[PDB]
């Protein structure tokens, strides 16, 4: 049961102005795709917040990775669903070496020593690298029963140049003429449902392609793009949300530059 929006004054949108006309806003199925001024986040903000939504954010931090922590979770603080409740989720080899981050009330952090649990504790799963940063806001415009990202090195790639695994004898093989876009591995979320289904059906895949002595070409990702072309993303986000401005810069079509690759 949703409860009613309370009286809000923003801008009336206009049917007969296009929210971009630089990129496409909507995927032929029907999911939007999340770009800055697509979304009015005050109403999001209202809607998410009636619900008491409570999102995890999952990280792994092994060896050396964990120097990364640090900066990951003082930007999240300042960015990731602020205003909401939120439970960070760290998963290490080196407890001990998480470092000690002062949090905004409402927001929790486990460390996990390296699934109902989940079920149980937050609504939404968001899934991401941990040697990043958060560089602008982050936030529920981004929830949906299942997302993905565009990789910020092939938005605007044909599928012939998209870096499938195109192996037969792979679970995760994708022909030359199948794809919508190329996913990034490292930013996926949806509700915990949604991104346990994701895992298990990659998990599996994996353990086939062992067995059968073969190793998709970009691994964990290259299964979860098979698996997004099987199942349609709720929502795609755009490369807004994962860049590398070192290597890619700061295209025109990018207004904010929102999580991003630490040099
Ligand atoms: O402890 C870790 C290890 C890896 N990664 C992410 O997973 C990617 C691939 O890891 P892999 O070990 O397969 O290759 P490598 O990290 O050596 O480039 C890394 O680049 C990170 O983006 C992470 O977030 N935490
Ligand atoms: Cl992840
Ligand atoms: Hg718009
Ligand atoms: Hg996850
Ligand atoms: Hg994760
Ligand atoms: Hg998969
Ligand atoms: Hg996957
Ligand atoms: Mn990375």
């Amino acid at each position: 049961f949703m409860v009613s929006l309370p009286r809000m004054v923003y801008p009336q949108p206009k049917v007969l102005t296009p929210c971009r006309k630089d990129v496409l806003v909507v995927t032929p199925w029907l999911a939007p795709i999340v770009w800055e001024g697509t979304f009015n986040i005050d109403i999001l903000n209202e809607q998410f917040r009636l619900q008491n939504t409570t999102i995890g954010l999952t990280v792994f931090a092994i060896k050396k990775y964990v120097a990364f922590l640090k900066l990951f979770l003082e930007t999240a603080e300042k960015h990731f669903m602020v205003g909401h409740r939120v439970h960070y989720y760290v998963f290490t080899d080196q407890p001990a070496a998480v470092p000690r981050v002062t949090l905004g009330t409402g927001r929790q952090l486990s460390v996990l020593e390296v699934e109902r649990r989940f079920l149980s504790e937050v609504d939404y799963l968001v899934c991401v690298d941990v040697d990043m940063e958060f560089r602008d806001h982050v936030g529920v415009e981004i929830l949906t029963p299942l997302f993905g990202t565009l990789h910020p090195g092939f938005y605007g790639s044909s599928r012939e140049a998209f870096t499938y695994e195109r192996r037969p004898q792979s679970q995760a093989y994708i022909p030359k003429d199948e794809g919508d876009f190329y996913y990034l591995g490292g930013f996926f979320g949806g509700s915990v449902q949604e991104v346990q289904r994701l895992t298990r059906a990659c998990h599996q895949a994996m353990m086939v392609d062992q067995a059968n002595g073969i190793e998709a070409v970009w691994h964990d990702e290259s299964h979860l793009n098979k698996y997004l072309l099987r199942h349609k993303p709720t929502k795609v986000l755009s490369p807004e949300y994962l860049w590398d401005q070192q290597l890619l810069g700061w295209p025109a079509v990018l207004r904010k530059l929102r999580f991003t690759a630490v040099p």
